[PDB]
């Protein structure tokens, strides 16, 4: 009853991380891999960083969690071409994410 949010968030983040379309998002994009990524994307985010944030008790509300995870998708979509494998992954996983958020009644 106290630590309810933490539990729900952890379950959701784990399901997202195990999803077969999560692989592009598991770790920070490297500048060496992506020319001018960090010029274009000002608030980078990824699921390893979110795991850390969660463990660090940063996600004190649904909204903070939802914003970080939404940003993972919107970074990817802005940066990559629309028919790229990363873009396809991003919308697949975003669909999955919204279905789990609704499924847990996460209200913000
Ligand atoms: C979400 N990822 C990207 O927008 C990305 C863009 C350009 C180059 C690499 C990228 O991320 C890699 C991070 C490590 O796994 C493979 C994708």
């Amino acid at each position: 009853d106290p630590d309810q949010l933490y539990s729900t968030l952890k379950s959701i983040l784990q399901q997202v991380k195990s999803h077969q379309s999560a692989w592009p998002f598991m770790e920070p994009v490297k500048r060496t891999e992506a020319p001018g990524y960090y010029e274009v994307i000002r608030f980078p985010m990824d699921l390893k960083t979110m795991s850390e944030r969660l463990k660090n008790r940063y996600y004190v509300s649904k909204k903070l969690f939802m914003a970080d995870l939404q940003r993972v998708f919107t970074n990817c979509k802005e940066y990559n071409p629309p028919e790229s494998e990363y873009y396809k992954c991003a919308n697949i996983l975003e669909k999955f994410f919204f279905s789990k958020i609704k499924e847990a009644g996460l209200i913000d």
